[PDB]
């Protein structure tokens, strides 16, 4: 089957995107902001990730056998605002405009639910047979929690948690009432390993063997005038914080900086002053997802755990969960977040009609990639220099090794918020001044952030405690006693690490650059840092990538088969 998941609505929607199943296979997926050029896919339907998707498979929507949207939209709507007014017809409409998806007559349309697309994004792509299924995020539809049981290919909910006790809420607003933004829950979980930890309850949380309890909150609290508990949440949160913490809610500054010639925003106090604040809420997030996640396992009798939701996107949680007597696997995909439940409704569906879904296989390289042609296009246009190197990964390899910061635009776009080394910025992981030199010089962005590094999986377990793929970055780990000094930029002094193991399979150039880089260096590993401009989506087209490039002070660029130098 040909099936089309999509995410992204003009109301009051994030994380826009689109994904396309072609006989259990991504033909492609893409997040809408990479297109947009504006972060996190807000208000929209996923127009240009949905054209993407098809454009890359050579289809219209006329060859799809269905079309998966990942929440209950119609029961929102029904339940929240006072009734669902589209047919099929009409929401097929605002999903694929007619003027960009031209169509001969309707497909099937599916809504699945929010947590069943979340799990579906873990369990059919984890190449794992059964297991526990752990959901933690902002709200679906109603539930902030689902605990379930994967198995037989089949997907059986066991218990979840109402909105207002969730902790992905609870997470934003502590990163918005430090300054970072609920916008930005990663800084959170950066800034939490510069605090102290106190009173990991915050006075709000109790704990216990299968999860938590907040009592600050009536669990069935429900915000009457909209759809969601974020704001119900949000107050609740933000007077408690304010009660029991030292310092008062940060605020953000509008001025105009003659620097810039506009007005740009800031905080009020320096969000670094909050540290033993995000520490304690790293704190009591993981202690709620242990009792969570112990209990879904000890439920289903599983030692494999299946982890979706935005909050699986805390990798400092994540390397806590598969270090517990209680796992034996974790699985994580890179689409933890609201981006994976266009990928999770179209798996649903599609499992539905007697698909199978093969695994993500140790990548996720499923967006746009473009052709030299189309590289030279984009280089001829600004009329710069440019090289066609005879061995191009060598020479990236001898730039890295130097000292030198490289952005490396090479194949099909990564999904998801990390770089993978398709649209990265790459730096030595053997130096201990590239940490500074790409937070302060080159980014410009919080000296306190950390790097996580890329390396072969064939050196992996002589690197890392645990001999298992790190595909995606999204779960730490330590490594070893041998590599607990040697990689400074990218290990922390408790030895641990966020990394990326790299098979040949998954990514040849990559693969080979890192070869050539151990050959010069010893180890074959490298930082790896998203290539974009602060607050900006990772670039995708050869035109993004210049542009960066010329942005920020970097030393060379090589994209496509091309190198271009500053
Ligand atoms: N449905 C819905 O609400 O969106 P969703 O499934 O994408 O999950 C979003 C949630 O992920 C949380 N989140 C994102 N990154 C996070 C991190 N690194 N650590 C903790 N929570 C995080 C964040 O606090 C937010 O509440
Ligand atoms: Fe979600």
């Amino acid at each position: 089957m040909r099936v089309l998941g999509l995410n992204g609505w003009p109301r009051d929607f994030n994380d826009a995107s689109a994904a396309l199943l072609v006989d259990g296979r991504i033909a492609a997926f893409a997040e809408e902001e990479r297109f947009t050029r504006k972060k996190h896919g807000y208000n929209t339907a996923p127009v240009q990730a949905a054209a993407f998707c098809l454009a890359q498979a050579g289809l219209t929507v006329d060859d799809l056998d269905a079309v998966a949207f990942g929440w209950d939209l119609p029961a929102m709507y029904r339940e929240r605002l006072g009734g669902w007014p589209h047919s099929d017809s009409e929401a097929l409409d605002i999903l694929l405009p007619r003027d960009v998806f031209p169509r001969r007559t309707d497909p099937p349309l599916h809504f699945v639910q929010h947590h069943l697309a979340h799990a579906a994004s873990a369990y059919y792509f984890s190449g794992e047979d059964r297991g526990a299924v752990l959901i933690v995020d902002g709200q679906g539809e109603e539930e902030c929690v689902t605990l379930a049981h994967a198995e037989g290919g089949k997907i059986t909910v066991l218990d979840t948690v109402p909105g207002a006790w969730s902790l992905g809420f609870f997470y934003e607003h502590v990163s918005e009432y430090t300054g970072l933004g609920g916008d930005n829950p990663g800084k959170l979980m950066g800034l939490a390993a510069h605090g102290t930890t106190v009173d990991e309850t915050l006075s709000a949380f109790a704990f216990d063997s299968d999860g938590y309890r907040l009592n600050l909150i009536d669990p069935q609290a429900r915000d009457p005038e909209d759809w969601d508990e974020y704001s119900v949440t949000e107050r609740a949160w933000f007077a408690h914080l304010e009660r029991i913490y030292r310092l008062p809610p940060n605020e953000f500054v509008r001025r105009y900086d003659p620097a810039k010639g506009r007005v740009v925003r800031d905080t009020r106090r320096d969000p670094y002053e909050y540290r033993d604040l995000a520490a304690t809420a790293q704190a009591a997030l993981e202690r709620a997802v242990f009792g969570l996640a112990d209990s879904v396992l000890a439920r289903t009798g599983e030692r494999t755990l299946f982890v979706a939701g935005g909050v699986g996107l805390n990798a400092t949680m994540n390397g806590k969960l598969l270090t517990r007597s209680t796992v034996d696997k974790m699985f994580v995909p890179p689409v933890a977040s609201d981006i994976g439940v266009s990928l999770g409704a179209a798996a649903a569906v599609a499992v539905e009609l007697g698909d199978r879904i093969a695994p993500m296989g140790d990548t996720a390289a499923w967006g746009p990639e473009f052709s030299p042609d189309q590289v030279r296009a984009a280089l001829d246009r600004t009329g710069l220099a440019y090289r066609e190197p005879a061995n191009l990964e060598r020479e990236v390899a001898a730039l890295i090794a130097s000292g030198k910061v490289v952005g490396w635009a090479q194949g099909r776009g990564e999904v998801g918020p990390r770089a993978l080394g398709q649209r990265s910025l790459l730096g030595s992981a053997h130096s201990p001044t590239m940490r500074d030199h790409i937070n302060l010089r080159v980014k410009d962005r919080e000296w306190w952030r950390p790097f996580a590094p890329s390396m072969l999986r064939s050196v992996s377990d002589q690197v890392l405690e645990v001999d298992a793929d790190f595909p995606y970055m999204i779960m730490t780990t330590k490594v070893r006693a041998a590599y607990a000094e040697r990689l400074p930029s990218v290990v922390h002094e408790d030895w641990s690490t966020r990394p990326q193991t790299v098979t040949e399979a998954s990514n040849p150039r990559y693969h080979r650059m890192l070869t050539e880089l151990g050959d010069l260096v010893g180890d074959p590993v490298c930082l790896n840092t998203s290539f974009n401009d602060r607050g900006e989506p990772i670039v995708s087209s050869p035109a993004d990538a210049l542009l960066t490039f010329s942005r920020l002070p970097i030393d060379a660029l090589a994209v496509g088969p091309y190198l271009v130098t500053k």
